Protein backbone atom coordinates (compact mmCIF):
# COMPACT_ATOMS: atom_id res chain seq x y z
CA UNK A 1 0.00 0.00 0.00
CA UNK A 2 2.91 2.38 0.96
CA UNK A 3 4.58 1.87 -2.56
CA UNK A 4 1.55 2.74 -4.51
CA UNK A 5 0.53 5.99 -2.86
CA UNK A 6 1.28 8.98 -5.26
CA UNK A 7 3.62 12.00 -4.29
CA UNK A 8 0.72 14.04 -3.74
CA UNK A 9 -0.74 10.98 -1.54
CA UNK A 10 2.23 10.81 0.35
CA UNK A 11 2.54 14.58 1.02
CA UNK A 12 -0.81 14.06 2.69
CA UNK A 13 -0.10 11.69 4.86
CA UNK A 14 2.83 12.71 6.30
CA UNK A 15 1.11 16.01 6.89
CA UNK A 16 -1.48 14.16 8.41
CA UNK A 17 0.44 12.04 10.82
CA UNK A 18 2.07 15.70 12.47
CA UNK A 19 2.05 15.20 16.08
CA UNK A 20 1.05 18.19 17.91
CA UNK A 21 2.95 20.81 20.01
CA UNK A 22 3.44 20.68 23.38
CA UNK A 23 3.77 23.05 25.82
CA UNK A 24 6.14 22.91 29.00
CA UNK A 25 5.64 21.77 32.56
CA UNK A 26 16.29 28.73 35.62
CA UNK A 27 19.16 26.69 37.67
CA UNK A 28 21.30 23.04 36.01
CA UNK A 29 18.57 21.28 37.36
CA UNK A 30 15.53 23.61 36.60
CA UNK A 31 16.30 23.87 32.91
CA UNK A 32 17.10 20.06 32.46
CA UNK A 33 13.76 19.10 34.23
CA UNK A 34 11.94 20.51 31.57
CA UNK A 35 13.95 19.51 29.15
CA UNK A 36 13.72 16.16 29.78
CA UNK A 37 10.17 16.09 30.78
CA UNK A 38 9.44 17.43 27.58
CA UNK A 39 11.56 14.97 25.58
CA UNK A 40 9.78 12.35 26.75
CA UNK A 41 5.94 13.54 26.56
CA UNK A 42 7.06 14.41 22.74
CA UNK A 43 8.52 10.92 22.80
CA UNK A 44 4.91 9.39 23.32
CA UNK A 45 3.75 11.31 20.31
CA UNK A 46 6.05 10.47 18.36
CA UNK A 47 5.67 6.88 18.49
CA UNK A 48 2.11 7.16 17.03
CA UNK A 49 3.44 9.45 14.42
CA UNK A 50 6.07 6.58 13.38
CA UNK A 51 3.24 4.40 13.23
CA UNK A 52 1.75 6.77 10.74
CA UNK A 53 4.51 6.83 8.38
CA UNK A 54 3.99 5.24 4.85
CA UNK A 55 5.50 1.84 4.86
CA UNK A 56 7.09 2.17 8.66
CA UNK A 57 4.32 -0.71 10.19
CA UNK A 58 5.15 -2.93 7.26
CA UNK A 59 8.59 -3.74 9.15
CA UNK A 60 8.75 -5.91 12.34
CA UNK A 61 8.84 -4.63 15.85
CA UNK A 62 12.40 -5.16 16.36
CA UNK A 63 13.20 -3.08 13.02
CA UNK A 64 10.68 -0.05 14.36
CA UNK A 65 12.56 -0.09 17.60
CA UNK A 66 16.14 -0.22 16.22
CA UNK A 67 15.07 3.02 13.75
CA UNK A 68 13.64 4.29 16.56
CA UNK A 69 16.08 4.25 18.88
CA UNK A 70 18.99 5.39 16.02
CA UNK A 71 16.66 8.64 15.40
CA UNK A 72 14.72 9.90 18.37
CA UNK A 73 17.21 12.68 19.19
CA UNK A 74 17.41 13.59 15.09
CA UNK A 75 13.63 13.45 14.98
CA UNK A 76 12.89 15.58 18.54
CA UNK A 77 16.00 17.97 16.91
CA UNK A 78 14.89 18.41 13.93
CA UNK A 79 10.86 19.10 15.29
CA UNK A 80 12.92 21.43 17.30
CA UNK A 81 14.97 23.33 14.57
CA UNK A 82 11.49 24.05 12.56
CA UNK A 83 9.93 25.15 15.35
CA UNK A 84 12.51 27.90 15.79
CA UNK A 85 12.79 28.71 12.32
CA UNK A 86 10.88 32.04 12.43
CA UNK A 87 12.68 32.86 15.52
CA UNK A 88 16.08 34.27 14.66
CA UNK A 89 18.52 33.68 18.09
CA UNK A 90 16.39 31.68 19.87
CA UNK A 91 15.06 27.71 20.22
CA UNK A 92 11.63 27.41 20.51
CA UNK A 93 11.25 24.39 22.84
CA UNK A 94 7.74 25.11 23.56
CA UNK A 95 5.26 28.14 23.05
CA UNK A 96 6.36 28.94 26.60
CA UNK A 97 9.53 27.76 26.69
CA UNK A 98 11.82 30.38 23.96
CA UNK A 99 15.47 30.25 24.79
CA UNK A 100 18.51 31.51 23.86
CA UNK A 101 22.52 30.48 24.00
CA UNK A 102 23.05 32.56 27.01
CA UNK A 103 20.27 29.82 28.93
CA UNK A 104 22.40 27.22 27.10
CA UNK A 105 25.30 28.44 29.75
CA UNK A 106 22.85 26.84 32.47
CA UNK A 107 24.09 23.02 31.73
CA UNK A 108 27.79 21.38 30.87
CA UNK A 109 27.96 21.37 27.04
CA UNK A 110 24.45 22.82 26.26
CA UNK A 111 25.60 26.00 24.44
CA UNK A 112 27.37 24.15 22.08
CA UNK A 113 24.44 22.15 21.38
CA UNK A 114 22.27 25.47 21.11
CA UNK A 115 24.61 27.09 18.70
CA UNK A 116 24.62 24.22 16.10
CA UNK A 117 20.85 24.00 16.25
CA UNK A 118 20.26 27.60 15.97
CA UNK A 119 22.80 27.60 12.96
CA UNK A 120 20.49 25.01 11.45
CA UNK A 121 17.08 27.27 12.12
CA UNK A 122 19.19 29.59 10.16
CA UNK A 123 19.83 27.51 7.33
CA UNK A 124 16.51 26.82 7.02
CA UNK A 125 15.49 29.84 7.25
CA UNK A 126 17.85 30.89 4.52
CA UNK A 127 16.48 27.97 2.46
CA UNK A 128 12.65 29.20 2.97
CA UNK A 129 11.83 25.42 4.07
CA UNK A 130 8.77 24.53 3.48
CA UNK A 131 6.23 22.50 5.63
CA UNK A 132 5.78 19.97 3.00
CA UNK A 133 9.32 19.94 2.46
CA UNK A 134 10.21 19.43 6.42
CA UNK A 135 7.85 16.38 7.04
CA UNK A 136 9.67 14.72 4.05
CA UNK A 137 13.08 15.08 5.68
CA UNK A 138 11.45 14.31 9.43
CA UNK A 139 10.14 11.04 7.67
CA UNK A 140 13.43 10.36 5.83
CA UNK A 141 15.49 10.62 9.07
CA UNK A 142 13.58 7.76 10.83
CA UNK A 143 13.57 5.31 8.04
CA UNK A 144 17.52 6.06 7.11
CA UNK A 145 19.40 6.91 9.99
CA UNK A 146 19.02 3.45 11.50
CA UNK A 147 18.59 1.17 8.50
CA UNK A 148 22.79 0.87 8.12
CA UNK A 149 22.75 -0.56 11.46
CA UNK A 150 20.63 -3.74 11.27
CA UNK A 151 23.60 -5.97 10.59
CA UNK A 152 21.81 -9.61 11.06
CA UNK A 153 21.85 -9.94 7.47
CA UNK A 154 18.75 -12.45 7.84
CA UNK A 155 16.38 -13.27 4.31
CA UNK A 156 13.96 -10.84 6.76
CA UNK A 157 16.91 -8.06 7.38
CA UNK A 158 17.77 -7.77 3.31
CA UNK A 159 13.77 -8.02 3.05
CA UNK A 160 13.65 -5.22 5.02
CA UNK A 161 15.97 -3.08 3.81
CA UNK A 162 14.86 -3.65 0.30
CA UNK A 163 11.43 -1.82 1.50
CA UNK A 164 12.91 0.87 3.42
CA UNK A 165 14.92 2.18 0.62
CA UNK A 166 11.72 1.68 -1.72
CA UNK A 167 9.88 4.32 0.48
CA UNK A 168 12.93 6.75 0.64
CA UNK A 169 12.62 6.46 -2.94
CA UNK A 170 9.05 7.50 -2.76
CA UNK A 171 9.95 10.40 -0.53
CA UNK A 172 12.57 11.35 -2.79
CA UNK A 173 9.87 11.45 -5.54
CA UNK A 174 7.73 13.20 -3.57
CA UNK A 175 10.74 15.87 -2.56
CA UNK A 176 11.44 16.50 -6.73
CA UNK A 177 7.22 16.38 -6.91
CA UNK A 178 7.20 19.31 -4.47
CA UNK A 179 10.45 21.24 -5.87
CA UNK A 180 8.75 21.19 -9.55
CA UNK A 181 4.89 22.01 -8.20
CA UNK A 182 6.80 25.34 -6.66
CA UNK A 183 7.81 26.18 -10.34
CA UNK A 184 12.50 24.76 -9.75
CA UNK A 185 13.84 24.32 -12.71
CA UNK A 186 15.01 20.46 -12.94
CA UNK A 187 19.00 21.68 -12.36
CA UNK A 188 17.33 23.84 -9.29
CA UNK A 189 14.94 20.69 -7.84
CA UNK A 190 18.37 18.76 -8.07
CA UNK A 191 20.35 21.52 -5.87
CA UNK A 192 17.72 21.63 -3.63
CA UNK A 193 17.14 18.17 -2.86
CA UNK A 194 21.04 17.94 -1.98
CA UNK A 195 20.74 20.61 0.10
CA UNK A 196 18.24 19.63 2.07
CA UNK A 197 19.69 16.12 2.63
CA UNK A 198 23.32 17.39 3.07
CA UNK A 199 21.30 19.26 6.45
CA UNK A 200 20.42 15.50 7.38
CA UNK A 201 24.19 14.56 8.17
CA UNK A 202 24.81 18.21 10.19
CA UNK A 203 21.33 16.71 12.19
CA UNK A 204 23.02 13.33 12.83
CA UNK A 205 25.81 15.39 14.87
CA UNK A 206 23.90 17.58 16.85
CA UNK A 207 22.27 14.43 17.75
CA UNK A 208 25.72 12.73 18.87
CA UNK A 209 27.09 15.34 20.14
CA UNK A 210 23.93 15.73 22.44
CA UNK A 211 23.36 12.53 23.19
CA UNK A 212 27.25 12.28 24.05
CA UNK A 213 26.71 15.23 26.80
CA UNK A 214 23.69 13.38 28.06
CA UNK A 215 25.99 10.20 28.97
CA UNK A 216 28.84 12.85 30.98
CA UNK A 217 25.84 13.76 32.62
CA UNK A 218 25.05 10.24 34.01
CA UNK A 219 21.25 10.10 34.67
CA UNK A 220 19.91 6.74 35.68
CA UNK A 221 17.63 6.83 31.93
CA UNK A 222 19.73 8.55 29.64
CA UNK A 223 18.47 6.69 25.88
CA UNK A 224 14.34 5.46 25.80
CA UNK A 225 15.58 1.74 26.33
CA UNK A 226 14.83 -0.80 23.92
CA UNK A 227 11.63 -2.40 26.53
CA UNK A 228 10.47 1.24 26.67
CA UNK A 229 10.22 1.78 22.70
CA UNK A 230 8.77 -1.90 22.66
CA UNK A 231 6.27 -1.39 25.58
CA UNK A 232 5.03 2.19 23.01
CA UNK A 233 5.12 0.41 19.93
CA UNK A 234 3.85 -3.23 21.03
CA UNK A 235 0.39 -2.25 21.33
CA UNK A 236 -2.24 -4.54 21.82
CA UNK A 237 -5.47 -4.37 19.50
CA UNK A 238 -8.29 -3.80 22.23
CA UNK A 239 -8.57 0.06 21.81
CA UNK B 1 37.26 29.79 -12.00
CA UNK B 2 35.81 26.71 -9.85
CA UNK B 3 32.50 27.71 -10.77
CA UNK B 4 33.19 28.34 -14.78
CA UNK B 5 34.17 24.41 -14.73
CA UNK B 6 31.66 22.23 -16.84
CA UNK B 7 30.77 18.75 -15.01
CA UNK B 8 33.30 17.05 -17.02
CA UNK B 9 36.19 19.22 -15.87
CA UNK B 10 34.99 18.79 -12.29
CA UNK B 11 35.25 15.41 -12.56
CA UNK B 12 38.17 15.04 -14.43
CA UNK B 13 40.03 18.03 -11.76
CA UNK B 14 38.56 15.34 -8.73
CA UNK B 15 40.19 12.10 -10.70
CA UNK B 16 43.42 14.15 -10.85
CA UNK B 17 43.55 15.26 -7.33
CA UNK B 18 42.68 11.67 -5.84
CA UNK B 19 45.59 10.93 -3.69
CA UNK B 20 47.52 7.48 -3.05
CA UNK B 21 47.37 4.71 -1.43
CA UNK B 22 49.71 4.38 1.18
CA UNK B 23 51.19 1.41 3.00
CA UNK B 24 51.09 0.15 6.68
CA UNK B 25 54.67 1.06 8.67
CA UNK B 26 55.60 -2.54 10.05
CA UNK B 27 58.15 -5.24 9.96
CA UNK B 28 56.17 -7.98 7.93
CA UNK B 29 59.25 -10.72 8.86
CA UNK B 30 58.05 -9.56 12.21
CA UNK B 31 55.43 -11.50 14.56
CA UNK B 32 53.07 -8.72 13.98
CA UNK B 33 51.39 -9.63 17.50
CA UNK B 34 54.30 -7.57 18.63
CA UNK B 35 52.66 -4.61 16.85
CA UNK B 36 50.23 -2.37 18.33
CA UNK B 37 47.28 -2.43 15.92
CA UNK B 38 46.10 1.28 17.64
CA UNK B 39 49.59 2.36 16.57
CA UNK B 40 49.35 0.88 12.88
CA UNK B 41 46.17 3.01 12.40
CA UNK B 42 46.82 6.00 14.09
CA UNK B 43 50.18 6.15 12.09
CA UNK B 44 47.91 5.02 8.76
CA UNK B 45 45.73 7.88 9.61
CA UNK B 46 48.15 10.72 10.41
CA UNK B 47 50.05 9.85 7.06
CA UNK B 48 46.78 9.92 5.47
CA UNK B 49 46.42 13.24 6.39
CA UNK B 50 49.65 15.27 5.07
CA UNK B 51 48.14 13.75 1.44
CA UNK B 52 44.58 14.54 2.43
CA UNK B 53 45.46 18.29 2.85
CA UNK B 54 46.70 18.34 -0.61
CA UNK B 55 43.79 16.70 -1.99
CA UNK B 56 41.57 19.43 -0.73
CA UNK B 57 43.37 21.87 -1.65
CA UNK B 58 42.84 20.66 -5.43
CA UNK B 59 38.95 20.16 -4.88
CA UNK B 60 37.60 23.02 -6.85
CA UNK B 61 36.96 26.48 -5.07
CA UNK B 62 38.62 25.60 -1.67
CA UNK B 63 41.53 27.61 -2.20
CA UNK B 64 39.32 30.15 -3.09
CA UNK B 65 38.49 29.96 1.07
CA UNK B 66 40.12 32.04 3.91
CA UNK B 67 42.92 29.51 5.71
CA UNK B 68 41.11 30.23 8.48
CA UNK B 69 37.77 28.51 6.56
CA UNK B 70 39.74 25.99 5.25
CA UNK B 71 41.39 24.66 8.61
CA UNK B 72 37.60 24.83 9.84
CA UNK B 73 36.44 22.57 7.03
CA UNK B 74 39.83 20.28 7.73
CA UNK B 75 39.01 20.30 11.08
CA UNK B 76 35.38 18.91 11.06
CA UNK B 77 35.77 16.46 7.87
CA UNK B 78 39.12 14.90 8.04
CA UNK B 79 38.00 10.95 10.15
CA UNK B 80 34.88 11.16 7.62
CA UNK B 81 36.90 11.87 4.75
CA UNK B 82 39.61 8.87 6.05
CA UNK B 83 36.75 6.57 6.34
CA UNK B 84 35.05 7.18 2.58
CA UNK B 85 38.52 6.10 1.52
CA UNK B 86 38.95 3.36 3.88
CA UNK B 87 34.73 2.37 2.76
CA UNK B 88 36.11 2.78 -0.75
CA UNK B 89 39.47 0.91 -1.18
CA UNK B 90 37.45 -2.33 1.17
CA UNK B 91 34.10 -2.12 -1.80
CA UNK B 92 35.25 -5.55 -3.81
CA UNK B 93 36.45 -7.18 -0.46
CA UNK B 94 33.61 -8.53 1.40
CA UNK B 95 33.72 -9.01 5.21
CA UNK B 96 37.33 -7.14 5.37
CA UNK B 97 38.77 -3.51 5.86
CA UNK B 98 40.95 -2.81 3.55
CA UNK B 99 43.37 -0.03 5.45
CA UNK B 100 46.27 -0.48 3.44
CA UNK B 101 47.30 -3.40 0.77
CA UNK B 102 49.37 -4.82 3.43
CA UNK B 103 46.73 -4.35 6.34
CA UNK B 104 43.32 -5.74 5.30
CA UNK B 105 41.42 -6.76 8.33
CA UNK B 106 38.62 -8.74 9.33
CA UNK B 107 35.58 -7.28 12.12
CA UNK B 108 37.87 -10.47 14.76
CA UNK B 109 40.48 -8.08 13.97
CA UNK B 110 38.78 -5.55 16.02
CA UNK B 111 38.15 -7.26 18.80
CA UNK B 112 41.65 -6.09 19.90
CA UNK B 113 40.46 -2.52 21.57
CA UNK B 114 37.98 -0.60 23.04
CA UNK B 115 35.03 0.25 20.90
CA UNK B 116 36.67 -0.91 17.29
CA UNK B 117 34.24 -3.91 16.78
CA UNK B 118 31.27 -1.34 16.69
CA UNK B 119 33.16 0.78 14.42
CA UNK B 120 34.17 -1.90 12.14
CA UNK B 121 30.70 -3.31 11.58
CA UNK B 122 29.43 0.27 10.74
CA UNK B 123 32.46 0.74 7.75
CA UNK B 124 31.51 -3.03 6.66
CA UNK B 125 28.06 -2.06 6.64
CA UNK B 126 28.82 0.66 4.34
CA UNK B 127 31.25 -0.73 2.01
CA UNK B 128 28.65 -3.38 1.51
CA UNK B 129 25.90 -0.31 0.40
CA UNK B 130 28.18 0.79 -1.77
CA UNK B 131 28.59 -2.50 -3.46
CA UNK B 132 24.83 -2.56 -3.54
CA UNK B 133 24.84 0.68 -5.04
CA UNK B 134 27.34 -0.43 -7.74
CA UNK B 135 29.43 2.76 -6.64
CA UNK B 136 31.65 4.66 -9.41
CA UNK B 137 34.91 6.05 -9.10
CA UNK B 138 33.61 9.69 -10.82
CA UNK B 139 30.38 9.54 -8.03
CA UNK B 140 33.26 8.59 -4.82
CA UNK B 141 35.55 11.77 -5.79
CA UNK B 142 32.26 13.84 -6.07
CA UNK B 143 31.00 12.50 -2.44
CA UNK B 144 34.63 12.65 -0.77
CA UNK B 145 34.50 16.67 -1.94
CA UNK B 146 30.51 16.97 -0.78
CA UNK B 147 32.11 15.96 2.93
CA UNK B 148 34.89 18.36 2.58
CA UNK B 149 32.64 21.06 2.15
CA UNK B 150 29.81 20.45 4.20
CA UNK B 151 30.99 18.94 7.03
CA UNK B 152 32.13 22.11 8.61
CA UNK B 153 29.79 24.84 7.06
CA UNK B 154 27.15 24.56 10.19
CA UNK B 155 29.36 25.85 12.38
CA UNK B 156 31.68 28.79 10.58
CA UNK B 157 30.22 40.41 9.23
CA UNK B 158 29.82 40.02 5.51
CA UNK B 159 32.54 37.42 4.79
CA UNK B 160 31.44 35.12 6.28
CA UNK B 161 28.13 34.87 4.21
CA UNK B 162 30.31 35.28 1.31
CA UNK B 163 32.19 32.12 1.96
CA UNK B 164 29.02 29.93 2.81
CA UNK B 165 27.67 31.17 -0.62
CA UNK B 166 30.98 29.97 -2.07
CA UNK B 167 30.81 26.97 -0.10
CA UNK B 168 27.21 26.46 -1.60
CA UNK B 169 27.19 27.29 -5.02
CA UNK B 170 30.68 24.95 -4.94
CA UNK B 171 28.54 22.02 -3.55
CA UNK B 172 25.57 23.30 -6.08
CA UNK B 173 28.46 22.72 -9.17
CA UNK B 174 29.35 18.98 -7.52
CA UNK B 175 25.25 18.18 -7.41
CA UNK B 176 25.18 19.46 -11.07
CA UNK B 177 28.37 16.92 -12.07
CA UNK B 178 26.79 13.87 -9.96
CA UNK B 179 23.62 14.50 -12.01
CA UNK B 180 25.35 14.89 -15.11
CA UNK B 181 27.62 11.25 -14.20
CA UNK B 182 23.96 9.26 -13.75
CA UNK B 183 22.50 11.04 -16.81
CA UNK B 184 25.58 10.11 -18.78
CA UNK B 185 25.25 6.47 -17.36
CA UNK B 186 21.70 6.14 -19.48
CA UNK B 187 19.86 6.92 -16.12
CA UNK B 188 16.03 8.55 -16.67
CA UNK B 189 15.68 11.51 -14.36
CA UNK B 190 13.62 9.80 -11.86
CA UNK B 191 16.31 7.26 -10.98
CA UNK B 192 18.65 9.93 -11.70
CA UNK B 193 17.02 12.09 -8.59
CA UNK B 194 16.53 8.60 -6.43
CA UNK B 195 20.44 8.18 -6.59
CA UNK B 196 21.69 11.03 -5.77
CA UNK B 197 19.21 10.96 -2.65
CA UNK B 198 20.54 7.48 -2.08
CA UNK B 199 24.48 8.68 -2.18
CA UNK B 200 23.46 11.88 0.27
CA UNK B 201 21.62 9.67 2.44
CA UNK B 202 25.06 7.58 3.05
CA UNK B 203 26.88 10.63 4.31
CA UNK B 204 24.94 10.83 7.55
CA UNK B 205 25.74 7.40 8.38
CA UNK B 206 29.70 8.85 7.32
CA UNK B 207 28.64 11.50 9.86
CA UNK B 208 28.36 9.16 12.45
CA UNK B 209 31.10 6.96 12.42
CA UNK B 210 33.69 9.49 12.38
CA UNK B 211 31.69 11.00 15.63
CA UNK B 212 31.88 7.18 17.73
CA UNK B 213 35.30 7.18 16.26
CA UNK B 214 36.17 10.36 17.89
CA UNK B 215 33.82 9.19 20.74
CA UNK B 216 35.91 6.24 21.37
CA UNK B 217 39.30 7.65 20.88
CA UNK B 218 38.57 10.52 23.48
CA UNK B 219 37.45 7.23 25.68
CA UNK B 220 40.97 6.23 25.48
CA UNK B 221 43.55 8.84 26.41
CA UNK B 222 44.28 9.52 22.85
CA UNK B 223 47.42 11.71 22.42
CA UNK B 224 46.27 14.47 19.45
CA UNK B 225 42.70 12.83 19.10
CA UNK B 226 42.03 15.66 16.69
CA UNK B 227 44.37 17.45 14.19
CA UNK B 228 45.42 21.03 15.74
CA UNK B 229 44.57 24.40 14.01
CA UNK B 230 48.20 25.29 14.05
CA UNK B 231 49.04 21.43 12.16
CA UNK B 232 46.67 21.83 9.45
CA UNK B 233 47.38 25.25 8.88
CA UNK B 234 50.91 24.26 8.49
CA UNK B 235 50.10 21.36 5.96
CA UNK B 236 48.03 24.06 4.21
CA UNK B 237 51.74 25.47 3.50
CA UNK B 238 50.47 29.34 3.23
CA UNK B 239 51.41 31.43 0.44
CA UNK B 240 54.29 34.01 1.40
CA UNK B 241 52.22 36.92 0.61
CA UNK B 242 50.34 38.24 3.78
O1 LIG C 1 12.21 19.25 20.87
C1 LIG C 1 12.25 18.81 21.99
O2 LIG C 1 11.19 18.43 22.67
C2 LIG C 1 13.52 18.72 22.76
C3 LIG C 1 13.49 18.40 24.11
C4 LIG C 1 14.67 18.18 24.81
C5 LIG C 1 15.91 18.29 24.15
C6 LIG C 1 15.94 18.61 22.78
C7 LIG C 1 14.75 18.82 22.10
C8 LIG C 1 17.24 18.73 22.00
C9 LIG C 1 18.15 19.90 22.43
C10 LIG C 1 18.20 20.10 23.94
C11 LIG C 1 18.22 18.85 24.79
C12 LIG C 1 19.51 18.60 25.51
C13 LIG C 1 19.85 19.39 26.60
C14 LIG C 1 21.09 19.28 27.21
C15 LIG C 1 21.99 18.36 26.73
CL1 LIG C 1 23.59 18.30 27.41
C16 LIG C 1 21.68 17.53 25.67
C17 LIG C 1 20.44 17.65 25.08
CL2 LIG C 1 20.09 16.59 23.76
C18 LIG C 1 17.15 18.02 24.92
C19 LIG C 1 17.09 16.82 25.80
C20 LIG C 1 17.30 16.93 27.18
C21 LIG C 1 17.15 15.83 28.00
C22 LIG C 1 16.79 14.60 27.46
O3 LIG C 1 16.55 13.56 28.33
C23 LIG C 1 15.77 12.47 27.77
C24 LIG C 1 16.43 11.50 26.89
C25 LIG C 1 15.34 10.46 26.82
N1 LIG C 1 14.68 10.46 28.14
C26 LIG C 1 14.97 9.20 28.85
C27 LIG C 1 14.44 7.96 28.16
C28 LIG C 1 12.91 7.87 28.15
F1 LIG C 1 12.56 7.45 29.39
C29 LIG C 1 15.25 11.59 28.88
C30 LIG C 1 16.58 14.48 26.09
C31 LIG C 1 16.75 15.58 25.26
O1 LIG D 1 41.68 5.03 6.14
C1 LIG D 1 42.49 5.19 7.04
O2 LIG D 1 43.75 5.51 6.84
C2 LIG D 1 42.14 4.98 8.47
C3 LIG D 1 43.14 4.99 9.44
C4 LIG D 1 42.80 4.92 10.78
C5 LIG D 1 41.46 4.84 11.18
C6 LIG D 1 40.45 4.82 10.20
C7 LIG D 1 40.81 4.89 8.86
C8 LIG D 1 38.99 4.76 10.57
C9 LIG D 1 38.55 3.43 11.20
C10 LIG D 1 39.55 2.89 12.23
C11 LIG D 1 40.22 3.92 13.10
C12 LIG D 1 39.84 3.87 14.55
C13 LIG D 1 40.27 2.80 15.33
C14 LIG D 1 39.87 2.66 16.65
C15 LIG D 1 39.04 3.62 17.20
CL1 LIG D 1 38.51 3.43 18.84
C16 LIG D 1 38.60 4.70 16.47
C17 LIG D 1 39.00 4.82 15.15
CL2 LIG D 1 38.44 6.20 14.25
C18 LIG D 1 41.14 4.82 12.63
C19 LIG D 1 41.88 5.80 13.46
C20 LIG D 1 42.68 5.38 14.53
C21 LIG D 1 43.44 6.28 15.24
C22 LIG D 1 43.41 7.63 14.90
O3 LIG D 1 44.23 8.43 15.65
C23 LIG D 1 44.17 9.86 15.57
C24 LIG D 1 44.88 10.41 16.80
C25 LIG D 1 46.11 11.11 16.23
N1 LIG D 1 45.69 11.60 14.91
C26 LIG D 1 45.17 12.96 14.68
C27 LIG D 1 46.06 14.09 15.18
C28 LIG D 1 47.24 14.36 14.24
F1 LIG D 1 46.71 14.79 13.04
C29 LIG D 1 44.90 10.49 14.37
C30 LIG D 1 42.61 8.07 13.86
C31 LIG D 1 41.86 7.16 13.14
Amino acid sequence: LALSLTADQMVSALLDAEPPILYSEFSEASMMGLLTNLADRELVHMINWAKRVPGFVDLTLHDQVHLLECAWLEILMIGLVWRSMEHPGKLLFAPNLLLDRNQGKCVEGMVEIFDMLLATSSRFRMMNLQGEEFVCLKSIILLNSGVYTFLSSTLKSLEEKDHIHRVLDKITDTLIHLMAKAGLTLQQQHQRLAQLLLILSHIRHMSNKGMEHLYSMKCKNVVPSYDLLLEMLDAHRLH
